């Protein structure tokens, strides 16, 4: 219970800003909350006051969420990190301020089990957990929302009062419909998340905590594979992203034996000198390294260019901390990202416009990537409407990405990007609507140009390509628990116009 | 706060916790316990004790030797549950459990107190490890060494009987522990017994009593510059000049009254194998003329050089700079590296200079990722006595950095070889090492090198411990005979009594 962040203080540079260097927020009051209390009694009094509230947790938001300039009071959840075992209510508590990297550490080290949550150790749970996600585990373990037990969200009541619900993943729990709103519907939308509760969902089991949570592979095979672009041409790369989408069509069921494999192709800015694709596998299991090898063979397969390749074996906590898996912890640049789920493998128009816009000299910026993330496996055991991701059985999800420095050329990359995404989509209004070969994005990649017209003109809303079937339910719990819509930014689940 | 079974080999978690960040070492201890508490880890080292199992403790793993992972050591107790960090209001200090990584630590002190405290820039080092040995980071200059902010610290010793016990140790002169608490200002790692938690608040006299007040504060905002200059058509004269005005401005610049106090800089010597010469700079943005004032120190290193850096200036927030990678570093544990290290109290003379040059561009050597970093050092660190803290050399300029990186386990001999020559070769003058008291001052406790025990590499006749600690160590030597009898806490670079 301390005095909060205002200009002048030597915090307020810091706090008034998440990782995204790109927005920069103007609150009058940035709260370093204790507990769902102090939680209470900040947005009660915001809320008495019409002042526009948002939380931060890891910072991580790709968009201006919570910087936005008219967000007045913020509640930072730094102070809020426990993870642990909660005896009482036999399930892992991971409060929001925690970030991936303590969680992994603690669960790994204390009871030898994980969460198949994101790679980059900085995410904050507070953001994350709450709009699904993707790691290096998804294909092994499913989504982490498939593990969420019971969620403790402070929420503001129709009268402006602030009271503190765990709601359950059991059916009868007059909160449920809160609890399912958690497993998928993104942050920022239905009131602060204190802290997560994660378990199993299998009726077998011990109440002991190794036993309650999945175990990460032992040891894995990374493997570091890298192509010069100055020996691909058009038909190298087509052969090389065409063999990819065919074995990720092939290998992304959720019984195939692929399961314990996870990969990042990086289609670069030729600009760039080189291709990349990072891999992890299982090493555990019989002929682990012949496997590897088989996968990595398809993706080179008649490709004309021998690709640079390097093994390293780790046991599994090293290995997160791998900057191949983890990223380089550099959020000192400006990005602009998007992002789509594939259900099928580009098409020969698309592969070609990726050829062209990676290989373009109208644009100059080495930093330009369109990633193919390995998903599906395990994530497509659950049924589509069990959870708020609605996105059961796609292969991969797609990032594009393009990074500089001087805030001065913010409109030459946005629209770069913007103009890449939307080519790339170009059959379907610019977006990768749902159903077909796409099935939309996912909301911890939020871009708001999914809702502008100017970029959207598939006829298909925001709403509908990060959630699919899962929006009308999601409005419900916006309807039931914040009433008032105190919870919002450009992206938030909206009741329909009354 | 309770025990939990620990890990042995079978175990999930043992490739893991077998292991430090450190690749080239591998432990084989039969139990790995991840203690609670410090009555657990009483019964941990009683037990040990009794069965006469060699006993060693894990914190953040940075460990740069073996101490940790000796094949000898049979049961390791890891602090990864105590890494809490917070103001304990019963002492009115900060307390920082030994498992809390600096990361940690610097976000928690920053964003809920507005503090921090000038330890390493690494963010995964370990508190328990660190703080013991003293050490260098960014704000060294302004706010001097980690251990002048130590107030009190909570250690786990083993009596000669072989019972364990907790105490506590303060700054107190008055206190009957206070020699125990002299030893963890500098006396590092794997000594003395098992720091459970440290205190850290100012010494200062005229403090009122708010935890704002009571750990000094960063300043708000910094410029960081990152400065390259292409190998290619660097000819010896121009590397020699360059290192020579480096060396020139830290020899002038790097007093406890100096006004560039608020400037760290670290300048990497690297193998020319790699395309580029590089420093990363920061220097406080808040004060008035803090552009320029950069401007001054950037044209002074490169000045009659002949080769244009490239330059780039970006200012950031304080919290957010301590993680930018060009202060950070880039958190790759995964190759394997010897890593040796020196005080320098004068920059390098033209003999040094040379021999640098050679080693650097030779072509009898294969690996691009051999450097000699230069570390900006001083400044408020050497407004205290030497014999304060067990950290005695309160009048360097610069530390410095010998390290080389590489891949394979195969190749270990080979890169061990070249670190080992050129270190020996840059102080050939004295022995191979750095010899206190003249141009260098002895080596820092934080990258322990054990061939400073070495005959075969140490030929000056100083012996390792007067390396590391100076005229600290008899007194090091009597805390370890009071506290550890019985030498159950012990390396290849540990505090030892006298021959008897
Ligand atoms: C920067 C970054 C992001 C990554 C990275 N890697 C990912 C990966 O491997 N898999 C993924 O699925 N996602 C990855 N992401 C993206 C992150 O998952 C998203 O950026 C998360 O939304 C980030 O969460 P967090 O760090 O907490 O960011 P915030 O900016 O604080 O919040 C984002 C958003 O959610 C709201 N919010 C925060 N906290 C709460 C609570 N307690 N309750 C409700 N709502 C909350 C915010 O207000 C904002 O709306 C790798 C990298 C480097
Ligand atoms: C890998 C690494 C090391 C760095 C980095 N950056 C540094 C910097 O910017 N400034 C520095 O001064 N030092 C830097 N270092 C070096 C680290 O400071 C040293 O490597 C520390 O000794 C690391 O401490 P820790 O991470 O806790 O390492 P351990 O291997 O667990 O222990 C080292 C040593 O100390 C003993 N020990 C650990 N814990 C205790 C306790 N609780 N009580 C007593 N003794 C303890 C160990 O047994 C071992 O002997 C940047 C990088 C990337
Ligand atoms: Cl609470
Ligand atoms: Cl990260
Ligand atoms: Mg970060
Ligand atoms: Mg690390």
């Amino acid at each position: 219970h301390i005095d909060s962040v205002a200009p002048g203080d030597i915090r307020y540079e810091d706090l008034r800003r998440g990782e995204n260097l790109r927005f920069v927020g103007d609150p009058e009051e940035i709260h370093l909350v204790g507990s769902a209390a102090e939680i209470e009694q900040v947005l009660s009094r915001a809320v008495r006051s019409g002042k526009r509230v948002a939380v931060r947790s890891g910072g991580h938001c790709y968009e201006d969420f919570v910087a936005n300039s008219d967000v007045r009071v913020v509640m930072d959840m730094s102070r809020l990190s426990a993870v642990g075992f909660d005896e009482e209510r036999g399930a892992f508590a991971v409060e929001a301020g925690a970030t991936l990297g303590a969680v992994y550490k603690t669960l790994f080290r204390v009871w030898g089990v994980t969460l198949p949550g994101g790679a980059c150790p900085d995410v904050g749970a507070g953001g994350h957990i709450l709009g699904g996600g993707y790691g290096p585990l998804s294909r092994m373990h499913g989504s982490i929302v498939d593990y969420l037990h019971a969620v403790e969200v402070v929420v503001v009541d129709a009268s402006g009062d602030a009271r503190t619900v765990i709601a359950t993943r059991e059916p009868s729990d007059p909160n449920h419909d809160l609890w399912w709103a958690h497993t998928g519907g993104g942050g920022g939308n239905f009131g602060v998340v204190v802290r997560y509760w994660l378990r199993t969902a299998e009726a077998d089991v011990p109440p002991e905590p190794g036993r309650l949570l999945p175990r990460p592979p032992a040891e894995v095979l990374l493997n570091t594979t890298v192509w010069p672009w100055e020996g691909l041409d058009e038909a190298a790369f087509a052969r090389l992203v065409r063999n990819h989408g065919r074995w990720f069509e092939q290998n992304s069921g959720p019984d195939s034996p692929w399961c314990d494999l996870y990969s990042v192709l990086a289609l670069t800015r030729s600009q760039s000198g080189a291709l990349a694709m990072t891999t992890q596998l299982d090493a555990t299991g019989p002929d682990a390294e012949k496997r590897l090898e088989t996968y990595l063979a398809a993706v080179s397969e008649g490709v004309g260019v021998q690709p640079h390749s390097d093994t390293r074996r780790l046991p599994w906590l090293h290995s997160t901390r791998w900057p191949g898996i983890a990223g380089d912890g550099d959020m000192t640049g400006r990005a602009k990202i998007k992002a789509a789920y594939a259900r099928r493998s580009f098409d020969d128009r698309q592969i070609g416009t990726l050829y062209t816009r990676l290989t373009s000299t109208d644009y100059d910026n080495p930093a330009g990537v369109v990633a193919l993330i390995a998903y599906g496996g395990k994530v497509n055991a659950v049924p589509a409407d069990r959870t708020a991701v609605a996105q059961r059985d796609s292969i991969l999800k797609i990032v594009y990405v393009t990074t500089w420095e001087d805030p001065a050329q913010d409109p030459v990359h946005v629209r770069w990007i913007r103009e890449l995404y939307r080519d790339v989509y170009a059959d379907t209004g610019g977006v990768p609507v749902p159903g077909g070969a796409a099935d939309g994005a996912y909301v911890n990649y939020p871009d708001v140009d999914l809702a502008d017209e100017e970029w959207n003109t598939s006829g298909v809303p925001w709403s509908e390509l990060y959630y699919k079937d899962a929006y009308p339910r999601l409005q419900a719990v916006k309807a039931r628990w914040d009433p008032r819509n105190v919870f919002r930014h450009a992206l938030s689940v909206r009741v329909p116009p009354a």
